[PDB]
């Protein structure tokens, strides 16, 4: 139905095991779920147009993550792609090293007491799971969906 994607026919990245296991099940005023309960990505229009989280988690991603981990996932001299990252990565393992960090030199900093990067948690989880299946590229997301009134009240309360 609406829960489908609609992606670039000229998308040359893309990894079935990975969209198939992130397929939209459910939405709850413009968040999408999978059939595991766990946060998803949609975009439509031929590979334009995306869900509100896949925009917000770009921008939170260049914001706090980019200097580490290069651009669009991309991976750096001294940090791994989390576009290559997001398809071993459950969400909760993500998330778990996001709050908490990862040590071996070479250190992820715990995000755990940042609020301005924890209650976009959801929004990262996208973002970099529709570049692990190569639904997204490595644009800037155009065309967004509007932002959800669930978001603004949860994002009033979480900060
Ligand atoms: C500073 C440099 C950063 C910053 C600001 C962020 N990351 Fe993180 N990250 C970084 C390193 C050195 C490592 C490797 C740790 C190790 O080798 O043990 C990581 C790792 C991750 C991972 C797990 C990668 C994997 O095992 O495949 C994730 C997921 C991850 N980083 C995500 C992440 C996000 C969402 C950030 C947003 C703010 C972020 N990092 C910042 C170094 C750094």
């Amino acid at each position: 139905p609406e829960l489908a994607n609609k992606l670039d026919p000229n998308a040359k990245e893309i990894d079935e095991p990975v969209l198939k296991a992130a397929t939209a099940a459910k939405e709850e005023d413009g968040k999408y779920f999978d059939k595991d309960g766990h946060p998803t990505f949609h975009i439509t229009n031929d590979g334009k147009k995306v869900d509100w989280f896949t925009y917000s988690g770009y921008r939170r991603y260049h914001a706090e993550c980019h200097v580490c981990h290069g651009p669009d996932g991309m991976g750096s001299t001294y940090a791994p792609a989390l576009k290559d990252s997001l398809k071993r990565l459950s969400y909760e393992e993500f998330y778990g090293i996001l709050a908490g960090g990862k040590q071996e030199n070479q250190v992820m900093p715990a995000f755990g007491d940042n609020k301005n990067v924890m209650c976009y948690a959801n929004d990262l989880y996208v973002y970099l799971r529709a570049r692990a299946a190569g639904a997204w590229g490595r644009a800037r997301p155009g065309e967004k969906e509007d932002k959800p009134e669930s978001a603004k009240t949860v994002e009033k309360e979480c900060l």
